[PDB]
Parts: C-alpha cells; structure tokens; sequence
C-alpha cells in the first residue's frame, strides 16, 4: 500500500449557541449550503481528517463524539478513529481520522490558552491539537474570541495570547512559537470580528445579504480590515468569503437576522458578520489548496450558522536511507551565501542565526554576524559568506527538496529570538546559487527580513 502525497482535510466551526445540536448535521460535513460547495459526486468521498471546532456546545465529548462518529458513518459507510478531543469550558476540538490513517498518526499534542485578565479571564480562548501524519506536521487551532463590535483589539490581542502561549509540535523547536512549528496550520473559531458600520444601517445591510451582494459588507469586515493593516493573522491565508454572514440569526429559522440590542445581549446590536472563520498558514511551496469554505443553511439549533472549509494539503513519507536517519548523508549540504538579516530592532547587540530542521540531526548555532546601519535607519546584520554548512540526514533531493529550514535570530547576550522564519528546499535548481528570502517575525509581528542565496546539494 503506498504512502499518499496528498491528504483532504475537513474544517469545521461551529459556535452551538449553548444548544443541542438537531437530530441531522451531515449538511456541515458534506460542505453543502452557501458559497463554495462540495460537489454531490464526492458525497460518498471521505475526507481523510475531520477536524471539528466547536464553541458554546453544551454537549458532553462522549455525546458529541457519538453524534460525530454516527453522522460520518451514515455519510461515508466509514467508522472514523478518535485522534484527539480537547475541550476548555464549552470551546472544544475533534480530530477523526480514516482507520487506515491510524499508524501514520503519531506525535499528537492537545493545549488550550485561557485569554483575558480577572473579568475577561471567564470564558474566552483556544483549544489546539497538533500530531505528525508521516513526515508531515498538522496544527489545529479553534478560538473563541472576545465578543462585541467594538473590541476588535482584544481580538486581535487574543490572537497573540494563543500564538505565543499554546504549546503544540515540536518542544526541540523552542525559539518558534505555533505560526511557524507546522508544515499545515488551520485556524478556525468563532473569532468574533464584526462588520463595522453604523447601526443605523442594519436594515440596510440585511438587504444587501439577502441579494447575495458581499462586497460593501466585506469591506467592513474587522478580520479582513486588520489583517490588511497587518494587525492580526499576518502571513495566513482565507479563502474568499461568498456566503452570508454566520451571525447573528433568530433560532429555528434562516430566515432572520437578529442585530437589535437587548438585556441578554448587554445592550449591544449584533449587526450581522462573518465572526466564523478558517484560515490556515503552509510552509512556503507547500501544496495546499481549498475545494470549499461556505455555511450550511439547514442546522438552525444556534444563532450562529455552522461553517466548513476543505483542504487539499501535500503530505511527505517517513524517508529511510542506508544513511539517515541516525546519521549525515555526506553526499548532501546545505550552503547560504551573501546572507543578511534586516531587523526592525532600535537595541544594538550581536546577533547569530540557529537553523532548526528535521533533516539535520541537532539545530545548528552561527557566529555572531556583523550589524551595520541602513540608508533609512536599519539594523543590518551581515552573515557574509559565514553561515555554516548544513549537513542534512538524507541526501535523496525526493526527500531534501521537501524539507524546509527554520530561521530564529538571537542576541548573543540573552539568546532571547528577534525574529523567526521559514526557507524551502523546493528550489528551482540544486548545486546553483538561489535568492532565498524570508520575513522574520517575533509573536506573531513582523520584525524584520532575512535573504540571500542558497545553494543545495543533492545525491542527484
Ligand atoms: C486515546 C486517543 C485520544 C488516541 O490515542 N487516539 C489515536 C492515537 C494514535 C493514532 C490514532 C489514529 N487514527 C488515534
């Protein structure tokens, strides 16, 4: 039996509004409803991983992963292993594989982030499983985040508690926080960003919903507006969003939109938003492409609308060579040439690089490299010709062009990261001298750049 390269992923997210579900959901996981749908000729097709999000379920794991299994069973005719569930207050995640997934499976780690301080310590953050299927590492984040239209900041401060705080993947990658210990990361929830336009408008915009029109109403769309200002989500990706907004509907129908303010909602409107989301980030050159990203218009149990998401996501075999792993395949290196890392930094101290990579037996520590000023103010810190070689396990260039190079920039004096990112193998030529390039960022923030030229050797 051969090992795939390429997986399907199903993301789901699901905000249940403290309620049972209704006695079918198969809707949600067969990515039928509004905006880009599932075709009806892969009905009968399973998803190799189910990943479900949900938020304010008010269910039991053991109730909820019965009506999961059951519900897939009846679609596919497959009963689904339990990979993990994590559950912190009512935000809870479920990983289901395919049987035939079970031993390619190993590594899984499960976390969750509490946000906020004192009153805003309640209810609010993050459940994460992480695991490797074959030579390729999955994360999974579902957060629910601070809620109301006019705390977009908290939001995006949330964002940063989780990134830097959920500890999933691998602990040998210690300067790297979750946006960058994945070949796949998906981040879905109810991340509670709201279309930001005057209330006296919400008439209006339920109009424009039920034309089917987005486009002034996505405009306004607190997510797609900070992660433009590069305020939250930098470097991850979304699928265009052409469903109407998931929040917030009257319960047992789809028909209605309920925005006015009320006791139970702190006397704040609920204009109608897309607070429902998936995003994911992939290793540069990574396959990963979505078939699907809509809501269902059939589950009316919540104020919220179940949304799904499907991936298309590139997978690597666990290599053995004759060398590695357990040795270096000297017929393998990796050089770096002309290298400098730009920072955003206004400290003056030295700096060294650390290359981590599971095609190196250990992580790799530089010399110091050499600051300069910039024409407009920068700290440039120069590596000239002095990186060093790295010596990879596995010399095979079907293995070594898959593989990819994490980058942390460290002061010399704390050894604290100023900057952490991310270099593929995929390169358009070996024994060649390349332009690499990378955005270095430090929780989750942009600070700095590091490029130069790469140069790969192959056993071929
Ligand atoms: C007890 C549960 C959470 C568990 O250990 N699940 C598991 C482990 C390894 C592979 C697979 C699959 N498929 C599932």
């Amino acid at each position: 039996q051969p090992e795939p390269d390429m997986i399907t992923i199903f993301i789901g997210t699901w905000n249940m509004g403290n309620a049972p579900p209704p006695k079918k959901i198969t809707s949600w996981f067969l990515s039928k409803g509004q905006g880009k749908t599932r075709d009806d000729s892969a009905d009968y097709i399973p998803h190799d991983i189910y990943v479900i999000g949900t938020q304010e379920d008010p269910l039991s794991e053991k109730e909820w992963l019965e009506i999961l299994k059951h519900s897939l069973q009846e679609i596919t005719s497959v009963t689904f292993k339990t990979v993990a569930i994590h559950t912190l207050w009512n935000i809870r995640i479920v990983v289901l594989a395919k049987p035939e997934h079970e031993n390619r499976i190993s590594h899984i780690c499960t976390d969750n982030v509490k946000t906020g301080i004192a009153n805003t310590l309640g209810n609010k953050g993050a459940v994460g499983v992480s695991f490797m299927f074959n030579g390729t590492s999955l994360g999974f984040v579902n957060s629910h985040l601070t809620s109301g239209s006019e705390k977009k900041l908290r939001r995006n401060q949330n964002y940063m508690n989780i990134l830097r705080f959920l500890a999933l993947g691998d602990k040998k990658l210690s300067p790297f926080n979750i946006t960058h210990r994945f070949t796949h990361l998906f981040w879905f929830g109810d991340l509670n960003y709201r279309v930001d336009l005057p209330t006296w408008e919400a008439e209006t915009i339920i109009q424009k919903i039920k034309q089917q029109q987005y486009a002034d109403l996505l405009s306004h769309d607190q997510l797609l507006t900070e992660r433009r200002e590069q305020k939250v989500f930098l470097h991850f990706e979304e699928e265009e969003i052409t469903f109407a907004p998931t929040y917030r509907f009257e319960r047992l129908t789809r028909d209605k939109y309920a925005y006015t303010k009320q006791k139970a909602t702190g006397m704040k409107y609920n204009l109608p938003s897309w607070c429902d989301r998936v995003l994911w980030k992939s290793y540069p050159l990574v396959h990963v492409v979505c078939q699907s990203y809509g809501s269902t218009s059939d589950i009316m149990t919540s104020d919220h609308s179940p949304v799904f998401a499907t991936f298309e996501a590139g997978v690597t075999s666990q290599f053995v060579s004759k060398n590695g792993p357990g040795t270096v395949d000297s017929q393998g290196q990796i050089e770096f040439l002309r290298c400098y890392a730009t920072l955003k930094t206004k400290s003056q101290t030295k700096f060294y690089l650390e290359f981590h990579s599971s095609c190196l037996e250990s992580f790799v520590k530089s010399q110091e490299g050499e600051n300069e000023e910039g024409s407009e103010g920068e700290l440039v810190v120069k590596f000239g010709e002095t990186l060093p070689k790295l010596k990879p396990i596995i010399s095979d260039p079907e293995y070594l062009l898959d593989q990819h190079i994490l980058i942390s920039i460290k002061s010399s004096d704390s050894d604290e990261s100023y900057g952490e990112g991310c270099i593929a193998l995929r390169l358009e030529a070996t024994e060649t001298q390349l332009p690499i390039y990378t955005p270095l960022t430090h929780h989750g923030e942009l600070t700095g750049h590091f490029q130069g030229e790469i140069k790969l050797q192959t056993s071929q």
